[PDB]
């Protein structure tokens, strides 16, 4: 129920290898780690949780954007991009989280489906 | 080789029934039209030409956003969204056009693979 | 009552000396000349028209995105980027198009104020 | 050296009154409290700091964006917008962050300049 997918706006392809780390937000108000990978040659990370297991929450889902284009060499301008939000709080979605990227710039959005 | 791609920024969701006319620049310098669809439920128009058919050529793919807004009770800005692009000039290529659609605004990106 | 405003994704700075051409959409659904310039060092041009001229109608901007890219030595995926727009007078007064640039990609948004 | 822009892509408008807070990293990895404020009528947020305050680091722009939505009676996606970044003196000295919004999405981009 939870895919990420990454583009890269320069090349005009899928951004490969990126690293993609994923938290829920705790009782005492800690990002704990739920999840983690690499996108594809897709551009897509699949398998990060199951239905069981993504239940309720605060979910970050942090995509590692600096590692991704220095390795092209570039030096880009953000840390990572991190997309913030609460899932399954009015029972079980799919979500896609979606990043096209630019050294200096990302553009995010989410689809939300019922199964 | 053409697929295009539309989702909706404001509802999290594909933009499904969208209209989409592809015309290509003749040798006197006008747009012919080429092929025409409409996205699916999953926001995606496949199908519309082959690889053969698919020379080389100046390209507009013509997404229609206006009438997309309206049905939902937007007035929304923009007529349409056109994506003008040259394919296949260093031979065949597969092209997605990807659109991010909101009232005021879009975003949109080609994904290029070689096959 | 048109301001147009260009920037670099790539670079992360104004996208300077772009050059702009704007076209009215004329009764036999051509498009007409109306205004042009490049963009300034603030990566924005100012000036194209005046509140009389600028009456209802549809509208496009036309960013000739590409020779930015080559410019820069960059190889670019579009011809240019447009934006087509109806000018309506029951809106707000003043009309900002921006366009975000990247080789293979762009974002637009209209900022419409009073 | 520091400005926040915030733009509203389902009106075509300014996001005025949207809270903005800014933090730098600390040593031991937490991040400290540095600025905050909230969008003007320009959706625009000045003054948060200073050329001496704003030394070498990484900095973390926070953009209360459920809040903005909410009060236009529209449910968003995002908890808010984050925005993680390096200031280096060595590049241009003014930095501009601006998002532009939607309730399911949001655009971000850095204008960097001398
Ligand atoms: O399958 C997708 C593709 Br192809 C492009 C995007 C996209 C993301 C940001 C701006 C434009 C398109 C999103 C998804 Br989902
Ligand atoms: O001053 C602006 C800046 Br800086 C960024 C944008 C912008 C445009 C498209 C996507 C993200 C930001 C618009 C404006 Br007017």
């Amino acid at each position: 129920p939870l895919m990420v997918k990454v583009l890269d706006a320069v090349r005009g392809s899928p951004a490969i290898n990126v690293a993609v780390h994923v938290f829920r937000k705790a009782a005492d108000d800690t990002w704990e780690p739920f999840a983690s990978g690499k996108t594809s040659e897709s551009g897509e990370l699949h398998g990060l949780t199951t239905e069981e297991e993504f239940v309720e929450g605060i979910y970050k889902v942090e995509i590692d954007t600096k590692s991704y284009w220095k390795a092209l060499g570039i030096s880009p301008f953000h840390e990572h991009a991190e997309v913030v939000f609460t899932a399954n709080d009015s029972g079980p979605r799919r979500y896609t989280i979606a990043a096209l990227l630019s050294p200096y710039s990302y553009s995010t959005t989410a689809v939300v489906t019922n199964p």
